[PDB]
DNA sequence: ATTGAATCCTTCCCCC
DNA sequence: GGGGGAAGGATT
């Protein structure tokens, strides 16, 4: 009678995957930060346990206001490349009850049981056996989502959570079209949560209130053409596997600078390390972007015919920098490049 | 107040 | 306006 998504989103993963490998930490408050040799003790953080978000301590936040609300917590750097060797492992598990997968993210993936699963009751049933597998050869646990499609088994799944697993039937769905508040809809930031909130939005329902030619013109046509197709229980996009279209990094300077001379070290790393995540691929495009002492972004790029060498990439990234440099006034704080349109 | 990394939607311009 | 290229925008 139609399609099942299976969601599968791992607990607090970054700092989940840390007590795995020191379990001298479980039940402790794990902070899990990212910084740059800056001030000390400065940057943001990335993820921590639950035993530490009780308290005002989610991701985004400056590790700084972070060591005001627990210095007794636990604060460790972030191993990126760690958590990405477990989340390859889990992925490809999850791989072989489904090739219909997708893979929102680094902890996210998608699956089409549609085809192993008669009904709802099954589901779960599958539901249960990945979360104690993956459980059981990583000692990692994850939430899961069970519905109609991929938006609605998620919007499970951040519910169930931690450590939980649920459903949501066609009957569930209409009562959550209605009642879920709607800076709840994945998609959604504050942002559009403002256009939305007044104007006779405030639940998902209400995007059924108004036509969209007044909203695709508030939130455009994309994002209300699929507001409005989910209330209007409409919604069924497909599960696809996700592709790779852009590699890259950015650095954090110790001084804010503005002499190219002083930049372009920072910049080369950036390319470096950058070319090293672009693996064995080959971009046509290539941006430079940069954080000003303002945060406000200033980026320029360029694209060509043919791959990039590496050699050319150094070499085209100054002339990028150079183009900022001049139009541009302000100052720049954080440097870095980004490949795109991969051959 | 710093530090990721990526998507995809949008919006202003050349050009058959 | 359409291909596509480009720089800023808004989630995750
Ligand atoms: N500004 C943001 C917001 C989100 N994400 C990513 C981080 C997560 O890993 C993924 C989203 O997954 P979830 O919100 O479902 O949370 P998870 O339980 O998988 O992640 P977490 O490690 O926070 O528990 O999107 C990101 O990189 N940057
Ligand atoms: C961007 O600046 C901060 O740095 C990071 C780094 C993260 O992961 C490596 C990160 C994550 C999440 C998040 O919400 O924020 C960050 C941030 C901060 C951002 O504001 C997640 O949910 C997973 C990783
Ligand atoms: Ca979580």
């Amino acid at each position: 009678h139609h399609m099942i998504v299976l969601f599968v989103d791992f607990d607090y993963f970054y700092a989940q995957v840390e007590e795995v490998l020191n379990p001298s930490l479980k039940g402790k408050p794990v902070v899990v930060c990212v910084f740059s040799g800056r001030f000390e003790d400065s940057g943001a953080v990335a993820t921590a346990n639950y035993e530490a978000r009780k308290f005002g301590v989610k991701a985004g936040i400056p590790i700084v206001e972070a060591k005001k609300i627990l210095p007794n917590a636990v604060y460790l750097p972030m191993r990126k490349e760690v958590y990405q060797q477990v989340s390859s492992r889990i992925m490809n598990l999850l791989r072989e009850y489904s090739e219909k997968i997708e893979i929102a993210s680094i902890d996210e993936a998608y699956l089409d049981i549609s085809d192993k699963v008669r009904d709802y009751r099954e589901a779960y049933n599958l539901g249960l056996e990945i979360k104690n597998k993956i459980l059981e050869k990583e000692k990692i646990t994850v939430t899961v989502g069970i519905s109609k499609n991929k938006v609605f088994a998620k919007i499970a799944a951040d519910m169930a959570k931690p450590n939980g697993i649920k459903v949501i039937d066609d009957e569930e769905v209409k009562r959550l079209i209605r009642e879920l508040d709607i800076a709840d809809v994945p998609g959604i930031g504050n942002i559009t949560a403002e256009k939305l909130k007044k104007l006779g939005i405030n639940k998902l329902v209400d995007t059924l209130s108004i036509e969209f030619d007044k909203l695709k013109g508030m939130i455009g046509e994309a994002k209300a053409k699929y507001l409005i197709s989910l209330a209007r229980d409409e919604y069924n996009e497909p599960i696809r596997t996700r592709v790779r279209k852009s590699i890259g990094r950015i650095v954090t300077m110790k001084r804010n600078s503005r002499n190219l001379e002083e930049i372009k070290p920072y910049l080369f790393r950036a390319i470096e390390e950058s070319y090293y995540k672009l693996d064995k691929r080959i971009p046509k495009a290539i941006h430079v972007v940069a954080v000003t002492e303002d945060l406000d972004i200033v980026s320029r790029g360029r694209t060509f015919p043919h791959g990039i060498s590496k050699e050319t990439a150094y070499s085209e990234s100054v002339k990028l920098l150079q183009k900022i440099l001049e139009e541009d006034e302000r100052k720049i704080r954080r440097i870095g490049v980004r490949f795109s349109k991969f051959i």
